[PDB]
């Protein structure tokens, strides 16, 4: 499975050996990055006049003179031929020559090659990630990472702009980086050269800017510190933010003068971006004079970036026809998927679909803004690189077994299950949602509607489920132990925890449902009830950010069927035995609408709370916004958003 999958392909039902005795003709000529791949496939062979001509450069190269006519008229453009007699690998352009490297490297497979001929190019002109996220930024050794992949998946794009970077952001976006800081930064420059990826370095001014000379100076000292570090490409940010720095008008004008005094003044700067402070149509005054005098006055080579409908929404049609009538261009999409600054409790490991796969002539860009967790972001972002190269061939599922046997092959199935019911965001303010567990769906719907009506069970969906559970425990514990990927495996090791966890409470709530004698039933509950406070404890002390404390896994389909089915059964057992087992799902220590646990909050879920010790109270804020600061005095009960605060 070629990864994008090429414009056009003929394969001929024949492979050739790769040659062990070659002569490669224009190895000096051609893009030095692609002729680095090349000899690294071809060592442990050796070149002479004799053996298999392999012809590698860029149209107007005398090496490709012969197949100059094969080479597509497209930027990043190239032609690939293998056949009996010969390999060509001819790109239109420097970067072309590369990626026609990348999918040659694809086509050789233990030693041998397809007899194939292909023509390709990009449908989208940039395509990549923004690391543009609120939360802890990608580290170091990550985004070296991340910058060879980008290369491998032909993504030429790579927005620099962590939104809790103090040197991107406010006040300290008007220092440069610190030695340590810069030094790395100048190192990822030098990596993203070496993989076409072109580095963008953006800049968030708009909080507390001044309209004044001193801030203008201030900003293109800036980008000139950067360009001493060797960035080519440059964005300034003007989302989530109030106050002056919103004007349409001085917006324009800064990052035309950034054109005019900076970026054509230069002898080489490349992308020229700006992201507006209404950035998706929710957020759009339609009454309003914003995006269309940002569509006026901006210099037309300076890209605008956008999110569709809404902060988190699909790219449509009829959604992008709505942009750029106003932007005057082409929009570049900023797409919120993986990000999960917003539900931090959730890993998005599901494919990538929603976006409409005939609008690429509509588009300048396509970059994906993915979670804090880089490595675990791979599997979309493999997936945006195959989908904004070749939107009309785009396939979701494909592309997301693709992206997760390249990304984990030692434990491909073990990812792929763990992935499958890891996708859903569940509740939020955004209101996106992800399908999840879609396979056992049915199985689970059915088992539940006849269960909690006294009819009887299909025998095979109760099996379904069982088996989905032992599934879900090898693949948590296969992950746990790979050491193919560790950074993967240390991003969703928590998860992972509780994703076994969740397996084994559903095992026994199914062995609840089969219950063969009243001591046997009370053994399993007893069972689920510790396993209910080992999720509690993991929830607790795992990942505990500020605002989405905390692992949820499963949370679609999975953990309301296993919550649900315990409902039942208990209330079936305190009816049949006239008894008073607690038929609640969740483990609260304290007690009381359900109370919840945050960091050292506990909140009933919007008479009298009772700890299960004694606290110094912080303080309690209720909103029917009421509040009253505890003074560390002890407590235990309050009695009366109902939130206490406690020192914990
Ligand atoms: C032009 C779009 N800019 C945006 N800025 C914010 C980002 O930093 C967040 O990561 C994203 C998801 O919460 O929400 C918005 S979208
Ligand atoms: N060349």
């Amino acid at each position: 499975s070629l990864q994008p999958p090429p414009q056009q392909l003929i394969v001929q039902n024949k492979t050739i050996d790769l040659p062990a005795v070659y002569q490669l003709n224009g190895g000096e000529e051609a893009n030095p990055h692609a002729v680095k791949v090349l000899k690294e496939l071809l060592s442990g062979k050796q070149s002479s006049k004799k053996g298999m001509l392999i012809s590698i450069g860029e149209k107007g190269d005398k090496s490709v003179r012969k197949y100059s006519r094969q080479i597509p008229d497209h930027k990043e453009g190239y032609y690939l031929s293998v056949n009996e007699k010969e390999i060509v690998l001819a790109g239109n352009d420097e970067r072309g020559t590369y990626y026609a490297l990348q999918t040659f490297a694809q086509l050789l497979k233990d030693g041998k090659l397809p007899e194939v001929e292909i023509k390709d190019y990009p449908s989208v002109r940039y395509r990549g990630v923004v690391e543009g996220f609120y939360g802890t930024p990608w580290s170091h050794q990550a985004r070296l990472s991340q910058l060879k992949f980008y290369g491998k998946n032909k993504m030429n794009t790579y927005i620099y702009g962590p939104k809790d970077d103090p040197y991107h952001s406010a006040p300290n976006w008007r220092l440069p980086y610190p030695d340590k800081e810069a030094a790395q930064l100048q190192e990822l420059v030098a990596v993203a050269n070496e993989n076409e990826v072109d580095f963008v370095w953006a800049i968030h001014p708009g909080q507390d800017i001044k309209w004044n000379k001193e801030d203008r100076d201030l900003l293109l000292a800036k980008f000139e510190k950067m360009y001493q570090l060797g960035v080519r490409s440059f964005a300034v940010f003007f989302d989530d933010i109030s106050g002056e720095g919103t004007n349409p008008q001085k917006q324009a004008e800064l990052l035309n003068y950034i054109d005019e005094k900076f970026a054509q003044v230069k002898p080489d700067i490349n992308q020229l971006v700006m992201c507006p402070t209404e950035y998706n149509k929710s957020w759009s005054n339609p009454n309003g004079n914003y995006l269309t005098t940002l569509g006026d006055k901006l210099n037309p080579s300076i890209q605008i970036m956008w999110t569709g409908d809404r902060v988190i929404s699909d790219i449509t049609r009829d959604g992008i026809s709505w942009i750029n009538e106003r932007i005057k261009r082409p929009a570049y999409i900023w797409w919120n998927f993986p990000v999960s600054d917003y539900v931090r409790d959730h890993l998005l490991l599901g494919p990538v679909y929603g976006n409409d796969t005939t609008i690429a002539k509509e588009m300048s860009g396509f970059v994906t803004n993915p979670m804090e967790h880089a490595e675990s972001s791979k599997i979309a972002i493999y997936s945006v690189a195959s989908y904004a190269w070749n939107p009309a061939k785009y396939d979701t599922w494909q592309t997301w077994k693709d992206a997760i046997r390249t990304i984990l092959p030692s434990a491909a199935e073990e990812l792929e299950c763990f992935a499958m019911h890891n996708s859903d965001l569940g509740p939020n303010g955004h209101g996106y949602r992800r399908e999840e567990s879609m396979d056992i769906q049915p199985a689970a719907e059915r088992f539940l509607k006849a269960f909690k009506e006294g009819k009887n069970y299909d025998k095979a969906d109760f099996e379904t489920l069982q088996y989905t559970f032992e599934r879900m425990k090898e693949s948590a514990d296969i992950l746990l132990m790979n050491t193919e990927n560790k950074p993967l495996i240390v991003e969703i090791t928590p998860w992972v925890h509780q994703f076994k966890l969740t397996a084994e409470m559903g095992e026994e709530v199914l062995k609840m449902v089969e219950g063969r004698n009243e001591s046997y039933f009370l053994r399993k509950y007893n069972h689920v009830k510790a396993l209910q406070q080992q999720m509690f404890y993991i929830d607790q002390t795992s990942n505990q950010n500020p605002y989405q404390p905390g692992v949820k896994t499963a949370t679609r389909v999975i953990k309301p069927l296993i919550d649900r089915t315990f409902a039942t059964v208990v209330k079936f057992f305190n009816q049949k035995f006239n008894a008073h087992l607690d038929a609640t799902t969740d483990y609260m220590p304290h007690k009381m609408l359900p109370l919840q646990v945050k960091a050292n909050r506990v909140l009933i879920s919007p008479v009298e709370i009772e700890l299960d010790a004694i606290y110094p109270g912080e303080n309690i804020q209720i909103n029917f916004r009421l509040s009253a600061g505890l003074q560390k005095a002890p407590v235990k009960f309050v009695r009366f958003q109902f939130v206490l605060t406690i020192e914990k």
